[PDB]
């Protein structure tokens, strides 16, 4: 049996805001929305997290079951649509340990994992895989190219007791190796934490209007893929034949 950690869908209404925290650290955050946008492959499935307010930052986060990736394999997973047309703007997503105050999570909150697109400009489009090791956060020395149009991308980090790692995009390998390798952090527990407990997303926008859904953490490759397939491979093809129509009844 997968180890479900977590699991968003948001399949049932305004109830979502029972299992999410808004941080109070700044009282000038912008707010997020339950929304499928303007075109969708289903008006219900496509159901997610919308950034709602232009040049603002955002922080909200969920908390699951406390848990450790010592001796089993960790990933990560979740859809980003920058359905604006996104100039500048974060689609990633933190792990935190046992600890976070939600209410007071921001910027600098001490994270375990950072990772996902990030946005700023032409000069900026980058798919972050940071991991806090011994009181610093690395960045890896790899340059990932992130999606920047209008539709649902899949992102999927995966990490290994082995010390090795895998990012894809779109259910597609993009970059792999071994953590001792692609980040300047031998140590055998590289890839291990003590605990995970929070998702957060912490970000800055410019133009915003991006939507988030379909997260995942599970200890199951297998698992994510399929997970992969029947909510981000369901979405595409649907939501361009929508996009299809609106250009085209214009
Ligand atoms: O990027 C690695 C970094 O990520 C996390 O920290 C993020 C940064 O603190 C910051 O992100 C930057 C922000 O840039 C802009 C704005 O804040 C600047 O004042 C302005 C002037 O130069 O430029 C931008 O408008 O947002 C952009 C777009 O996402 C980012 O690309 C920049 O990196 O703010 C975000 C949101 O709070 C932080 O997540 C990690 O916490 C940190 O450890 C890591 O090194
Ligand atoms: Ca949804």
């Amino acid at each position: 049996d997968p180890a479900i950690y977590f699991k968003e869908q948001f399949l049932d209404g305004d109830a979502w805001t029972n299992r999410w925290v808004e941080s109070k650290h700044k009282s000038d955050f912008g707010k997020f929305v339950l929304s499928s946008g303007k075109f969708y492959g289903d008006l219900e499935k496509d159901k997610g997290l919308q950034t709602s307010q232009d040049a603002r930052f955002y922080a909200l986060s969920a908390k699951f079951e406390p848990f450790s990736n010592k001796g089993q394999t960790l990933v990560v997973q979740f859809t980003v649509k920058h359905e604006q047309n996104i100039d500048c703007g974060g689609g990633y997503v933190k792990l935190f340990p046992s600890g976070l105050d939600q209410k007071d999570m921001h910027g600098d909150s001490e994270y375990n994992i950072m990772f996902g697109p990030d946005i700023c400009g032409p000069g900026t489009k980058k798919v972050h895989v940071i991991f806090n090791y011994k009181g610093k956060n690395v960045l890896i020395n790899k340059d990932i190219r992130s999606k920047d149009d209008e539709f649902t991308h899949l992102y999927t980090l995966i990490v290994r007791p082995d010390n090795t790692y895998e990012v894809k995009i779109d259910n597609s390998q993009v970059e792999s190796g071994s953590l001792e390798d692609d980040w300047d952090f031998p140590d055998a527990n590289i890839y291990a934490y003590d605990s995970f407990a929070v998702l957060g997303l912490d970000l800055w926008q410019v133009k915003s209007g991006t939507i988030f859904d379909n997260f995942l953490i599970t200890n199951d490759e297998a698992y994510a893929e399929e997970f992969g397939n029947e909510t981000w491979g369901v979405t595409k093809a649907a939501e361009k034949q929508m996009k299809d129509k609106q250009d085209e009844e214009q």
